[PDB]
């Protein structure tokens, strides 16, 4: 094959060529094991988990910033309203495998012509999908950089303590059919994706509370109150009080997200525990972080400058890093305010709904609601997606789902594409001259590299907008940045490096609602 | 592939093929880096710049003397009043990957059978376009010889002190499709020129102030005074003033360039700051030298021996030398004495204009100018091309130019050969046996070499002269040599370098203007 | 007729359809005058001039905003790096004649239907050509507007102290064949565009004094003084110092323009007379306004903030205005930056050229030029176009012209749109009952209205960037604004006028040089 990396811009398609490089190292010496935590030390009970590590390693696409560069991505985002996927071809060739060996003086790094590597393509779903949870291990945003192979590891039923149980499940990996590499051998696969709903790709310039002709008044009659003899009095909404009238539709449901500020140190307050005030979900006698949640607007207009959710939007890395505490200036920070028509603010609790039953001793009385959940009549906005964030999930296998659209973002799909798995195949030294029967356990110490081209196919809405003035747009505008230290913003730095600015999302254009 | 270099001269066409050996070096360790000069220091602010250096190297075959023989350009001016380029083909082959080991001892290269290197032509000029900057890094003139080729990186716009702005771009180079090369595999590409005008080989045997019949005088009268009393006086132009003449056309333009003596010692002030006294052109608040500057005439007839401009005249090396500060006997120092018939001698200030508005009380006054530019009824004459200075360069892409012919030399393309790029594949040195999120920055040590072939055709002109007399041409008389320290000139010497003795250009044969 | 406005926008092509409503008025009480002005009182001898007035009248669409919205300009400049114009087809229809009575109570207004109005193109160009002049008259930014149709008038040949002379020519414009319409008459006119260029609707990321790869060094070897003795010295142009470099092109030629500051108080002269410091061009004994001239750049990167060029940029009215002497709060001023390239800042006198001629006594001289004109080997760029600037211009009728591009903006043209004149035709009051020879004076008074549709077809070019990072784009970012005194902007205000808020312009993408 070739190197080949571009993207073809067609009217209502998109299509977006990368290739990368990797390097395969052997994993765990050619061995499964068990792995679990215990929850007598460290985090807790709520931490344990049990599964197992397998020699195969596999790769991961996921994120948009491996499909799209920062100019291909504003070029997304200010001309399109929507978009989703249709189908993706990825190829991996130039495979050659390397034998190391090692003097104690130096290392000697041979190439080993008649070695192969083993790969296959899940596609019957058979094994546990890792790939929907947004760990490391993908595809890098630069293509100039080398990039090193994940190991597939997965996690099963725990019973307490984590300790296995009946149902728990062990798979063998080599009792599915694959392809052996050399050089010159390419893998190739074909996937296509299942009708989705585009993603909205435009803030909503209107909000659900004024959807109405100020100018006029409604034919509908509210109830204004009571009498002083307890006869009801009535009311008509007009343009002096427009959050009387009567509505067909009902903003988005939630529950209470504390808030947190991250620009402004005066607004929050002095060492609080984002274990302890995080919303949580309990499962199985644990418990474990309900985040980001259901998605509401991290500010609104006119609110706090800074202001955001505790756990409640997605944050990302500028350039990829281990660094597990991050500084705040290491960090992307995304904000959803172009939902704030039809979603509201969390940690604001507004609904109010009536605690008692009023007679003519007991004044009707109310109460404002920590959590508000589904009713019929309501309308919401999915989270956005990011150029840094991920592009699908897999529903899981389950008797039912409600409105199945990832938490963290994306498109929700029933048949994602299929998790594709690789390990260098083992090649032992020398056995004795006499037989045994046990296992041979001494291998020869080695590693694979090659490229992995991956080319997907999108689907975009161009629209038409009649509003006379001007939109906002995605711009670059830093001034002036230091060659000398930091390069180009969205470009390599001073030290080889690539930087990621800020964040990126796909909401420039106003609609009305 | 194979080795064919030659030369096939056909009645008006003629083809040069030349093959060379080149050797690829990695570059910056496979990362890209800002780069940037502030004018704080060194040369001032003027010099200062910004841009981004790149893994990638290319080929550069733009001087004549990679096309051309010494004997080849001498059958071609001799015989031949002009010449342009037609189309091109080159093909890189026999590319070998090998591999460095050192253990301190001693180095070691093996050669690697399966790595690849990256190439590519960049048709559309999406890149930054370098090659017209007559910069080093052209295939050596003579074939035998090994080169090296230079690493790609170009300048983006710049604020003050030298550091980026918005407008300010970075290109990734793997984001362009390219195509891998084994040992087996070529990369051949084909190009087809625009269309240009011959460029003129002939020198010019008449002047402009005399193209007249010297025996006859004007029907038209001119204006040779006034009385004592103030009346108009006439006179009639004949044979024994012919500069009285009217005449339809006027010479080139020009801009004042200050003359220097390359051969007479005595002919210079003494201790002269070359910076200083250089034209210059201001732009974006700096100045750079404006050099060669609209080609004037560097000597005339009848002028001090010598003579020439002040970074008026192009100058070359004998051989290919880093000194940065060569000595006399090291260049070859080209003179324009060909276009002396259309073009007025630089440093020469000659035009007189009216200065005033006469009357009675006032006497006409006149003054002569150091700037007389562009106006109807003028001609010139481009810059001659030398066996060792530039073919091509790229005529910018703007609005507007006038006469887009190069100022160094050569013919202006606006589609020129593209600018055709290649680099060493990184191959990763041993991974870590556990997975690490970072990308991977230890590779292998290694580089590449092949052969590369460049065959372009050309369109010449063959001419008639009715002339009587013989013509000057380009012979070859030094004497005799010392074949113990310097061997046959234009050959190989003692020491085995290459050596051109003296500089060659087009212009050998004489026409009448 | 119907009434529609809107745009289409095609893959190469953008139809813009637009249609106002218009008023007629009788002009001059249906008779010619002569016009002139003597030189003797007022601003002066310069502003003579000597022509006729016409009862006609005509329509003007010439500038950009008529036939665009703000957000249909946005649409084309962050996407498209060119735009030319097709076709145009105009209809006037839906013709009404109303007549005004007055018994000095009241006026009453009557509908007559059976008077008509006059109205012809001019197809052969036969009338002096008034439209290329950029002033007022033109249709509305905002279609809800109605507007007043200009009075045709014009000048010839004047002699001394503004008078008629033989040649000056004197128009009947009742000898043109014409067209009369009634209630349910229309006219419709068809025009095809000649051959012109693309407009560069891109910003350049480039400057012509860096072309080069930085790291590299040239063959080609300087003059870098001489010695000590008298001797030459040379140097090789390096990354030290790039502006040593030969180089093939210069940037644009300039005449030098006063500078002046809009931002700063501080940094302008106290008191400054606009007419005498403002460049100007004389011809036929008189002296007019060279302006805006050749275009320069305003200001460069790196520059004081306000910086800009004495009557050397477009400046225009938030909305329209008579004003006469606007406040500078209400005007919006255009800055050319992204020609800073090609283009050296106006008010740099940075050219140094040779003054003298040097020798063993003398010293070599330079000097800087105040006005250095077009040599060959310039490149340069023409001024951009704005949304409320002129689209076109009429080539003068000459025997040569260079770089006919208009010096405001938009496009030459020798065959330009048109000149469509109307009148109200003349009703005769009621005559005396005997004969009379003169002349009837008296008539009914009277005005017309109606709509006019323009459809006007465009040619575009869209893109591919492969730069990496993000580039600039226009984008709407006021905060926030208050709709009880201004409105959105670039929409009506409280009082209902139609603001537009600051000055667009189509180059916002980046392009290597």
């Amino acid at each position: 094959g070739d190197w080949h990396c571009d993207t073809k811009w067609m009217g209502d398609h998109v299509i977006t060529k990368s290739t990368r490089t990797w390097v395969l190292p052997t994993y765990g010496n050619h061995l499964y094991g068990p792995i679990n935590f215990d929850g007598t030390t460290g985090s807790g009970a709520n931490a344990a988990y049990a599964g197992y590590k397998t020699p195969w390693g596999y790769f991961d696409f996921n994120r948009f910033h491996c499909h799209f560069s920062p100019r291909d991505w504003q070029r997304l985002i200010n001309n399109h309203t929507g978009i989703r996927p249709k189908g993706l071809k990825i190829k991996v060739f130039n495979v050659q495998v390397k034998e190391v060996t090692t003097q104690d003086s130096t290392k000697t790094i041979a190439n080993n012509l008649t070695s192969t590597v083993q790969i296959f393509a899940d596609e019957n779903y058979d094994l546990p999908y890792v790939l929907g949870s947004a760990t490391q291990g993908t595809f890098p945003p630069f293509p100039n950089d080398v990039f090193m192979l994940p190991q597939y590891a997965y996690c099963t039923l725990q019973g307490n303590s984590g300790k296995f149980v009946d149902r728990s499940a062990f798979y063998c990996l080599e009792y599915f059919p694959s392809q052996m590499l050399r050089t010159g051998n390419n893998f190739e696969f074909q996937f296509k994706f299942e009708e989705v709903p585009f993603h909205s790709g435009w803030a909503q310039s209107q909000s659900l509370d004024r959807l109405m002709n100020p100018l006029l008044d409604q034919y509908l009659i509210g109830d204004y109150g009571t009498d002083a003899s307890g006869n009801l009095i009535y009311h008509r909404a007009g343009p002096n009080d427009l959050n009387e009238f009567y509505k067909n539709w009902a903003p988005a449901p939630y529950e209470c997200i504390q808030n947190i500020n991250s620009s402004d140190n005066t607004k929050n307050a002095n060492s609080i525990n984002g274990s302890n005030s995080t919303n949580k979900w309990g499962l199985q006698g644990r418990q474990a972080w309900d985040a980001p949640g259901f998605v509401q607007a991290s500010t609104y207009e006119g609110a706090a400058a800074g202001q955001s959710l505790l756990n409640g939007v997605l944050t990302f890395d500028k350039s990829s890093a281990t660094t597990s505490s991050p500084a705040a200036t290491a960090v992307n920070r995304t904000i959803e305010d172009e939902i704030q028509g039809t979603n509201n603010f969390g940690n604001a609790r507004n609904n109010i709904v009536a605690i008692n039953q009023q007679t003519k001793g007991t004044n009707p009385t109310t109460g404002s609601t920590s959590q508000f959940e589904t009713m019929p009549g309501m309308v919401w906005s999915n989270r956005d997606i990011y150029l840094q964030g991920p592009i699908w999930a897999k529903i899981p296998n389950t008797d039912g789902h409600f409105h199945p659209s990832p938490r963290m973002g994306g498109f929700g799909l029933k048949h994602p594409p299929p998790m594709i798995l690789i390990k260098n195949t083992p090649v032992p030294a020398d056995p004795p001259t006499t037989f045994n029967p046990m296992p041979q356990t001494s291998f020869i110490t080695e590693y694979s590299t090659g490229q992995v081209t991956v080319e997907m196919l999108w689907e975009v809405q161009k629209e038409s907008s009649k509003r006379w003035n001007p939109e906002v747009q995605f711009t670059s505008n830093f001034g002036t940045s230091d060659p000398a230290v930091d390069g180009i913003p969205f470009g390599i730095n001073n030290l080889g490096t690539y930087v990621e600015s800020r964040p990126i999302g796909t909401r420039y254009i106003s609609k009305h609602l």
